[PDB]
């Protein structure tokens, strides 16, 4: 039911929008999703196709193949979001850790340590384009659009344990996947796991 080489339990679980950025000399803070937003619109403003009535969130309604991203660009969305999380690469896993901004204080055990846990750094990545997820990954694999596990493709989010609780990954194309693992690691590539792997991986970007 899980993967055996990681806790078999639910991965932490952060609710609602969490304070991403706090400046304490400014006398400032914002969330996950304001900073989110902001880089969402700078992103369609780079593409060229910014509008008034644009938040900057870009999701897509779950399950649908329609999102705000035109389709010609998902593509270079998709390679920006993989290009954040491949940047974060040895970054220290953090239980809880990570937000919109980067790494961050985790929750619980991983209180004293500033790092990502794995639906952190899928968050993190993701935001970049606008993409807004919840930090927690059961909740991330009810998001985007369903791709069969048979037919992930780069860019895809793999999910692990029941209701994608355990664990989320990012899919690289050519069995490997990027990853916060577990404690006193670090954020890495390695293999694409099959145990405890859901039987849908999810899709956020359209391509």
């Amino acid at each position: 039911l899980w993967d055996p080489t990681l806790p078999m339990i639910p991965s932490a679980n952060i609710p609602g929008d969490p304070i991403a950025v706090v400046n304490q000399v400014l006398g400032i803070s914002a969330t996950s999703a304001q900073v989110t937003a902001n880089m969402g619109r700078k992103f369609l403003e780079q593409l060229g196709i910014l509008q008034p009535t644009d938040t900057g969130i870009t999701n897509a309604p779950a399950g649908s193949a329609q999102g705000r991203i035109p389709r010609v660009y998902g593509r270079q969305a998709s390679e920006y979001v993989i290009r954040r999380g491949m940047s974060q690469i040895g970054v220290p896993y953090s239980w809880g850790g990570g937000n919109a901004a980067g790494p961050s204080k985790g929750i619980d055990s991983g209180a004293g340590t500033v790092g990502f846990d794995a639906s952190g750094l899928v968050l993190y990545s993701f935001a970049g384009v606008g993409i807004k997820l919840p930090h927690y990954s059961g909740s991330q694999y009810n998001l985007g659009r369903k791709i069969p596990s048979s037919q992930m493709r780069r860019g895809d989010v793999i999910f692990y344990g029941p209701n994608g609780s355990q664990h989320v990954t990012i899919y690289l194309g050519n069995g490997q996947m990027l990853e916060a693992p577990d404690v006193g690691l670090k954020v890495r590539v390695a293999p694409v796991r099959t145990a405890g792997m859901t039987p849908y991986v999810v899709r956020y970007i359209e391509y």
